[PDB]
């Protein structure tokens, strides 16, 4: 049902686009047409992405560098991004603070940092984007993980932040339905992706199974365009069938009665 | 399988005990002849609880007042609590920052406050309690909600923090199994409870028939004692069957088997 024609000329923001899925998403959006603004901390890397985007045939490519640790930047960004494009119709939140597979000892600093960058930031951005997105009847795309739906050891603070996204975004989605706010909330559940970051991170655990970033990225955009509630992407059909929870849907609708 | 005899003489912390489920938990534990350390911000209210606890037959009852907004408070708390009891056999994290049913507009302050009090605090406490709990082979009891497992409008920041607890605690539970840390992590998923706070928050908004706090409270403690992963408590059997996530448990175990 998806068409690349849909995205042509649309005002898109991609966070965490200097590398990983973000970069391939910016690259995918840079085809036929689309106005794409990218953000990450890496100044030069972002400029490089910006250039290849235009070479791939993007309607307009712009970067704004900075940390999502600082919340005021996060607001400032959406404003400038919204100024460069005039409007904004799709916000793709996909950045995360650096995480390594490791046993949780006592790094409360890391739990807080994870909370700030992988969660709070997305909320701050959404709030900042909401006026602009309301008038375009746009979409918020939150990039989550299997760990955002299930418990894995060695990713406690990462899981905590990815579970918080579902908690929050799944709930404001319910609010937007009742309050009739015509803005889409697409939550993306991913398994291992063949990104360099993941590849560096994965040792002991295999590693060989990790899915292609190219397909993954396009699948996120597709879901966003099609205004889906969830996007499941994994190297396994089995994990994909197993991730879906009917019981939750039934419970959520069961209270929607009154 | 549970027995009140189990709790007799055990050193227990109950956060958010000046009222609500916390207070009934302190009250049941009191009746069971355990040592109780209670915390909340309300100085006098806590003293009141402390007294009735001893009258109910608690082995010891002590209150340490303070905000879980401030993280240094949270560490200092566990130290003194530990000092008063000598050790710690069960940590019951049950406090929350005040929440009102409301549409999420742009209160980032509230999202952050919710995150700090309902989540970060619990982690800070757990970390602070972990050395004392390790040597007693104790239990951490995290009090979550239906909204900690499912999406409801008017509770976005509340759900965000309760979903973060599952995320975090469910994961360190997996870690403790592999790393062989003999400390239990009990997550309690609750529906509406007949607490005055709830009753008020929900009186004008859609009321859905709340369950008794007395039974709820005891059910949390039971689960903790029995060292259960999850505790389900609702006014409905229907919601109780519907909350359980079999697919998740199968997927989590399906990786466990492999690694
Ligand atoms: N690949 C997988 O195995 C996997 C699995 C599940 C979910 N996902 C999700 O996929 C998304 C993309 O992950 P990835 O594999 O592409 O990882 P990646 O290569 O680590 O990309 C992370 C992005 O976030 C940026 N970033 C990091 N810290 C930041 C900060 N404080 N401020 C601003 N930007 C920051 C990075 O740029 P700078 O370093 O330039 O700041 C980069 O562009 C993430 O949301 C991740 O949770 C991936
Ligand atoms: N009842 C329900 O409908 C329901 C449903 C699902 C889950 N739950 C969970 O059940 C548990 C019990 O909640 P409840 O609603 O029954 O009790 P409640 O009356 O809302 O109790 C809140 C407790 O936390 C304390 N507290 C509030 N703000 C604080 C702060 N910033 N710092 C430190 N302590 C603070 C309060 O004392 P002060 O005001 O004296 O400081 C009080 O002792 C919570 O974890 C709640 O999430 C309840
Ligand atoms: C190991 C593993 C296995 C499976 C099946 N999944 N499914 C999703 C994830 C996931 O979210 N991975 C994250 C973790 C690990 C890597 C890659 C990525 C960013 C990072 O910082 C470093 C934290 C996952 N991890
Ligand atoms: C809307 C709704 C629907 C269902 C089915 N449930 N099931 C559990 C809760 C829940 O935990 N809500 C919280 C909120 C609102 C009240 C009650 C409780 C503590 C409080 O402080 C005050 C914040 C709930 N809410």
């Amino acid at each position: 049902e998806f068409r690349p024609e849909m995205l042509q000329g649309k005002k898109v923001i991609v966070t965490g686009a200097s590398k990983g899925i973000g970069r391939e998403m910016a690259y995918h959006l840079a085809k036929m047409g689309a106005h794409v603004v990218v953000t990450a901390r890496s100044k030069e890397t972002l400029q490089k992405v910006v250039s290849h985007c235009l070479e791939l045939g993007a309607a307009s490519a712009h970067y704004i560098a900075g940390t999502m640790e600082d919340m005021t930047f996060a607001e400032q960004f959406v404003a400038q991004a919204g100024k460069l494009m005039g409007g904004l119709d799709m916000l793709i939140l996909n950045h995360i603070t650096n995480t390594s597979l490791n046993l949780f000892h006592d790094d409360i600093h890391h739990v807080r940092k994870s909370m700030e960058v992988n969660f709070l930031s997305y909320v701050v951005l959404t709030v900042a984007a909401l006026p602009m997105l309301k008038q375009s009847n746009g979409s918020i795309v939150v990039v989550s993980s299997l760990a955002g739906k299930v418990a894995y050891p060695l990713v406690a603070a990462y899981s905590a932040s990815k579970f918080a996204l579902d908690g929050f975004f799944s709930s404001i989605r319910k609010e937007y339905s009742v309050s009739r706010v015509n803005v889409s909330i697409t939550l993306c559940v991913l398994g291992l992706i063949d990104t360099e970051t993941a590849m560096k991170a994965v040792s002991g655990i295999v590693h060989m199974q990790a899915a292609p970033k190219e397909e993954c990225a396009l699948e996120i955009i597709k879901g966003g365009a099609l205004r889906q509630e969830e996007v499941y992407y994994d190297s396994s059909r089995w994990t994909t069938l197993l991730i879906r929870n009917p019981s939750r849907k039934i419970l959520e609708e069961l209270y929607s009665t009154s």
